[PDB]
């Protein structure tokens, strides 16, 4: 036949996905592969605090249901992203008086993960809750409610759907070092007190040539936890403009990102943060650099969806 990256890794147990956008699916062209190559799906923003309760205790589901439909049209499994995070924050947020503030996000948790109950396999519950150094970011949820936000987050998400797996998700935590090992150490202790965790969720916005060499003792050390790990926004950014050897080291970091994850049997997918360079959120976040997904602006695919063709075998 030949098959799909979708197809390649549902067959070994994983799953390969694309994230998308509102925005993006008049685009024929772009949805027709997103449907085809892809078995799994991640809305980028609908389902973000600004969307889904815009203003206090009323909420708005519409946008990020047109993802999950299509997705469920596709056969695609979804995931939700993201319930906790300082950014893409309503402004009502920051003027809750800090007292009520745990309230009010385990009330927001709860609907949301209610209304999605029985659709979504993963659920990424607090997004980037450390900084580089491992110490806490401080978020207005750090600040007003303290250490045990994140806990607490995850037993609001367990509470409205049991059976949804719950993930932390972060960036810059795919090698040993600082801040891996503050999430290590969260998880580590939430296994021990006996809050819900299900799962690492490693961005892995990683930089060609610069892929760390301990990803998959990494990965495998949070698999040994006893939580599953998934690379949740995969892309390798260069600096522009690509040339045949930068399109070259790309292919080869993103062969090596992809065994690392089929190594560890608890690393259950990948899902690369959109597919095509058309969408990547990369030049407007990281000046001079770009072109770090596996289909280029015109749809063609690069060396880089050889590797990872050849790395799911
Ligand atoms: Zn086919
Ligand atoms: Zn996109
Ligand atoms: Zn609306
Ligand atoms: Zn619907
Ligand atoms: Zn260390
Ligand atoms: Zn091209
Ligand atoms: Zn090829």
């Amino acid at each position: 036949d030949t098959a799909t990256l979708g197809e390649l890794a549902e067959a070994k147990g994983r799953y390969f996905g694309s994230a998308t956008d509102n925005p993006e699916l008049p685009d024929t062209q772009y949805t027709q592969i997103l449907g085809s190559e892809f078995s799994q799906i991640t809305p980028e923003n609908t389902m973000k605090w600004q969307y889904t309760e815009p203003s206090r205790g009323r909420f708005d589901y519409t946008a990020a249901e047109e993802i999950v439909d299509l997705a469920e049209s596709n056969g695609q499994s979804v995931r939700g992203h993201t319930l906790v995070w300082h950014n893409q924050l309503p402004s009502w947020v920051d003027d809750v008086p800090a007292g009520e503030l745990l309230g009010v996000m385990r009330d927001h948790i709860t609907h949301e993960v209610d209304h999605f109950k029985g659709r979504l396999i993963h659920w990424d519950v607090v997004n980037e809750a450390f900084e580089e150094d491992g110490s806490r970011r401080q978020s207005v949820f750090q600040q007003k409610i303290g250490d045990s936000y994140i806990a607490e987050a995850f037993k609001a998400a367990r509470a409205a759907d049991p059976d949804v797996k719950l993930y932390y998700n972060d960036y810059n935590i795919e090698g040993i070092g600082p801040k891996s090992d503050a999430v290590y150490e969260m998880v580590k202790s939430f296994k021990a007190q006996g809050i819900p965790i299900d799962g690492v969720g490693m961005q892995a916005h990683l930089i060609a040539g610069q892929v760390p060499a301990s990803l998959q003792e990494n990965i495998r050390r949070f698999a040994d936890l006893g939580v599953d790990v998934a690379l949740t926004e995969l892309d390798i950014r260069m600096t522009l403009p690509r040339t045949a050897a930068k399109d070259a080291q790309q292919a080869t970091d993103y062969g090596a990102v992809v065994e690392a994850c089929l190594v560890v049997s608890r690393c259950v997918g990948i899902t690369v943060w959109d597919y095509t360079d058309k969408y990547s959120w990369v030049p407007s976040v990281f000046p001079g650099q770009g072109a770090a997904l596996p289909w280029d602006e015109d749809f063609a695919k690069k060396p880089a969806y050889h590797a990872i063709a050849a790395a799911l075998n």
